[PDB]
């Protein structure tokens, strides 16, 4: 049936999303009843952006100092507040397309949806997963800041991530709706570089669990593992230390195929020395990291081929 790496309808997160400018800067924001969030950088000027000091720079403004427009109506900002490296603009209007929704800060190795967004108008939407080394491999152009990454479960929308600025690398790094910052970043143009990355074990067991769910077991083996065996093996490749909670976590997917988790880890560690052999596995040549267990589980049947 395939696999991909799919992200959520971005519907409801379309009607939240408004244009911001202040001074010369024009960014994206997240309207939700009657408040709008923003970056806070959105109130630097050219000069302000490497060493800013922001409650400086912001008692300096007023409400007015703020031009809100969603759509091509203009909404009138009647207050305004700092909340970390974010900013709290209240408008005179609650957005009458306001989704449930909830504020939550994914952790190292989850995935989300990014809604790219210029000018406050939605052009694009694609999954990521946050790196361990906190940040995300999106695709953003000046003017992206405000865009959102989130996830929908039934109807409420859980926002986990808003843009704020990329690193020589061409990664990405951001906060959470409450304006914490993902990741030892700071908003200011110093010079900042993401730090060794490593690769999401977990993610790569339930990637290979969904292959075999989808028909093919060519890459699993008749040897086990120990916890602590696979980890030696896990280090030399730049690949997450397993552990018993991980282990846990695999639970419902190694049952679903039968095959036990340390079986499946033996299976790997086989992968990571000997390699793919010119073969591919769901289609890639090489192991994924972007699928938890529960993408796994969403997109997948809930029957196995065998
Ligand atoms: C949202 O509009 C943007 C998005 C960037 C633009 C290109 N792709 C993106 O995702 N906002 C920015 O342009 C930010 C804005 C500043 C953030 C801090 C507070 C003041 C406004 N800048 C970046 O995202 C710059 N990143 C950065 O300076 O990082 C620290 C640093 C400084 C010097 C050397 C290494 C690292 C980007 C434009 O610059 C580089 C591509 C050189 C990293």
């Amino acid at each position: 049936s395939g696999f991909r790496k799919m992200a959520f309808p971005s519907g409801k997160v379309e009607g939240c999303m408004v244009q911001v400018t202040c001074g010369t800067t024009t960014l994206n924001g997240l309207w939700l009843d009657d408040t709008v969030y923003c970056p806070r950088h959105v109130i630097c000027t050219a000069e302000d952006m490497l060493n800013p000091n922001y409650e400086d720079l912001l008692i300096r403004k007023s409400n007015h100092s703020f031009l809100v427009q969603a759509g091509n109506v203009q909404l009138r900002v009647i207050g305004h507040s700092m909340q970390n490296c974010l900013l709290r603009l209240k408008v005179d209007t609650s957005n009458p397309k306001t989704p449930k929704y909830k504020f939550v800060r994914i952790q190292p190795g989850q995935t989300f949806s990014v809604l790219a967004c210029y000018n406050g108008s939605p052009s694009g939407v694609y999954q990521c997963a946050m790196r361990p080394n906190h940040t995300i491999k999106g695709s953003f152009l000046n003017g992206s800041c405000g865009s959102v990454g989130f996830n929908i479960d039934y109807d409420c929308v859980s926002f986990c991530y808003m843009h704020h600025m990329e690193l020589p690398t061409g990664v990405h790094a951001g906060t959470d709706l409450e304006g914490k910052f993902y990741g030892p970043f700071v908003d200011r143009q110093t010079a900042q570089a993401a730090g060794t990355d490593t690769t999401i074990t977990l993610n790569v067991l339930a990637w290979l669990y969904a292959a075999v769910i989808n028909g093919d077991r060519w890459f699993l083996n008749r040897f086990t593992t120990t916890l602590n065996d696979f980890n030696l093996v896990a280090m030399k490749y730049n690949y997450e230390p397993l552990t018993q909670d991980h282990v846990d976590i695999l639970g419902p997917l190694s049952a679903q195929t039968g095959i036990a988790v340390l079986d499946m880890c033996a299976a790997l560690k086989e992968l990571l020395q000997n390699g793919m052999n010119g073969r591919t596995i769901l289609g890639s040549t090489i192991l994924e990291d972007e699928f938890t267990p529960f993408d796994v589980v969403r997109q997948c049947s809930g029957v196995t081929f065998q």
